[PDB]
């Protein structure tokens, strides 16, 4: 209980305003997240007081820019409890960390007769880059089946693993169901079949603690943007014995040692990953962002997620007529749909309310066509969420479906 | 001479302070230039009042962030004079740029024989990626030679581009050397031998107007770190006759239009090269940092930096044992050397004098080898220099001649 909301929701300068003259209730953190002020006041003053390349070491503002970013690579690796700072690589995004993977170790390590193995609930960005890198290798893609509550069974992870899988990527937590996979499981059973593990961590690392030595996964990725950190900037980790091996993705400046004329060395772990001058700024302030968690604690975000989400099952059981997708134990979001109401005109009302919720196939068709949908809607929590919210968003879902109900008769009355 | 220069310091905030008790002399910028308050508040105002995640248009705070993302690509695609927003792709940075062109137009379309045509004044960026796609395609690198001045000669272009020539991949100007290459022509000899041309605009774009249909160049790569814009953001330009042919070097969300279990099909241009959450806040600030520029007046930039070059040059020939690399005509930047004094001590030097420049091999190994030296420094200009700071250069040059000097005599004395 060591968690005060109103305290928190103070330090969001985005969250008081009002949309349609309503106060907002911005339920869309599984999009994306909103940002405290330490994390803007963060990139304010690296523009406003030591912006300047990186790694030179030089003059002043290039040291105490580069001492900024690479003091955000070990907030990241003491934030995801991972062994060494080589290990720890600023992507873009999670989609771009997966397609480094897809690139440089399966591309690379993949014979036909190999095999991937995903699985159903995955992301987009978990699933092309594989398809891609199984066409090009001639491997085989494989999927683990779900079970009825969109979990996912250990015996059908035993089943689908075989010893000819290299690679099992899977998420850590469904931006869909809420399931918060059995990661660490699965990483001893690809381990025992001789294949890596590949972890999507994009809606896990935001809201719980990530322990890569105790999940033992391979690789894991994760997004800035989703955990109060700015746009455009991410985590690669992969455990280093492995990503000694891996050919960089990129090449450029920065990433080398010796350039000639048609050969040219690599620097060592990290900078073998990133090429060109880096997300500077965005990197700070991602340490900035995890400044920020850390000091409320993960822990402590996990709990009151766990309320909110269990407040809001319980709620929306209360409700005639809507269908909630995944099982009980869930991260915090819901994916639901109203009975006779496409989702799409259930957000634009709840927008209309002030409410913002997401609507569509949230980047996974696969898993759309699995639930026999073809869209859905959405609510998701995050540390700045109240109960008082999702009570405003039950009470717009039940007058949506009557305004729906008596739009319905009306027409029919005619 | 519409440019004040006053009122244009007066915008950056990082300008105004002192290092090593001495005012800031900041002659770094072809490293990374610094920013305004225009493109600074433009990030705080997007994570103040309208952060969310892109393309889906739902929710209001959703609608506007996607409104400024999208108008940012507008924006670009005005400032570079390109014909359509499909033409204009969001990416990380040059180096990313220039490694997608390398990874889906080369790699796709070089066979044994084939040549891929860079001079030896490249940067690393655009450098390493063609070596890696004519090693994956079995491909030729060639070299065009440059003149005793550093320029390249029209006549060394037309000998080295030939009929198996692909590509020519050369930058618009150098970041060392200062010189301004004859892009227009080079990409004329490039089509009538039947190549494409692609032009490294990083040192460019921030300085001069850039209109890429009087260029007709086919590809075009640039950054928003130089160019008073965030870091992590650059622009990918190309033809969309040859991106519409190009396969994504990406794979996930939002670049996909149907998603099946092992098949995929992709978004229309330009969408189909931006995988996953796209760099949102830093895209929208370098739509700001264009409009900032755009309303000073690109000529204006260029004929204040072609007054600064000029003096600059003049004053560093009153120098006695100081040697500048590359042409009369040039870029606003100096590339030099002092005799009996590595560059690295020079920097540390002015730098406790408050000067920031750089020291190194700036990103281009061969050249450095090509002037037969193990390093250099190197001043660069912009929109916030002044004459008077060039004065305090070119003073603090002599003070170091002199410190070096006499601190050899005083140990030759010993
Ligand atoms: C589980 C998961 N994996 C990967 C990604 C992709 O991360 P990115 O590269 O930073 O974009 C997301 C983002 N998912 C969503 C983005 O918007 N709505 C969503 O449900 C995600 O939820
Ligand atoms: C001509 C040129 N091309 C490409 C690049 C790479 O751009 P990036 O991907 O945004 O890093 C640079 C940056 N050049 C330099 C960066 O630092 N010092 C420099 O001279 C450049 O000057």
């Amino acid at each position: 209980g060591h968690m005060n909301i109103t305290d928190i929701r103070e330090q969001f300068p985005i969250l008081h305003q009002q949309v349609n003259g309503h106060d907002l209730v911005y339920l869309d953190s599984a999009a994306t997240s909103q940002k405290p002020r330490a994390v803007i006041e963060t990139l304010d003053k690296y523009y406003n007081q030591y912006n300047s390349n990186v790694h030179r070491g030089v003059h002043t503002l290039g040291t105490r820019a580069t001492d900024g970013y690479e003091g955000a690579r070990e907030k990241v690796r003491k934030f995801i409890n991972a062994k060494s700072m080589a290990e720890i690589i600023f992507t873009k995004g999670t989609t771009t960390s997966l397609n480094m993977v897809a690139l440089s170790y399966a591309r690379a390590n993949l014979k036909p007769g190999d095999e991937v193995v995903i699985t159903y609930m995955e992301a987009h960005a978990n699933i092309i880059p594989w398809q891609q890198a199984v066409k090009a290798t001639g491997a085989t893609l494989k999927y683990i089946p779900l079970q009825e509550d969109g979990t996912i069974s250990l015996e059908d992870v035993r089943e689908t693993v075989t010893s000819n899988t290299k690679i099992v990527a899977v998420s850590h937590v469904s931006n869909v169901l809420g399931t918060v996979n059995p990661i660490k499981e699965m990483a001893k059973i690809a381990h025992d079949n001789g294949a890596v593990i590949v972890v999507d961590g994009a809606q896990s690392t935001p809201h719980m603690k990530i322990d890569v030595q105790d999940l033992d996964c391979d690789f894991f990725a994760l997004s800035s943007h989703k955990m109060c950190g700015p746009t455009g900037v991410g985590v690669l980790y992969g455990k280093k014995a492995l990503l000694e091996n891996m050919e960089p993705a990129e090449f450029g400046g920065e990433m080398i040692d010796f350039v000639g004329l048609y050969e040219s060395t690599w620097k060592e772990l990290p900078w073998k990953f990133e090429a060109g001058t880096p997300i500077i700024a965005g990197a700070i302030g991602l340490g900035a962002a995890i400044d920020f968690l850390e000091e409320i604690g993960l822990d402590e975000i996990s709990r009151h997620e766990h309320k909110l989400a269990a407040y809001a099952l319980e709620r929306f059981r209360q409700l005639d007529g809507v269908t909630v997708y995944g099982p009980e134990e869930r991260a915090g979001l819901v994916t639901f749909n109203l009975d006779d109401v496409h989702p799409h005109d259930v957000a634009t009302v709840l927008d209309a309310e002030g409410i913002a919720v997401r609507a569509g196939h949230h980047c996974a068709q696969p898993l759309m066509k699995w639930l026999d949908v073809t869209a859905t809607a959405r609510a998701s929590f995050y540390l700045y969420n109240t109960e008082e919210e999702i009570d405003k968003l039950v009470e717009a879902l039940q007058k949506t479906k009557e305004y729906f109900t008596n739009v319905f008769v009306d027409l029919e009355h005619h």
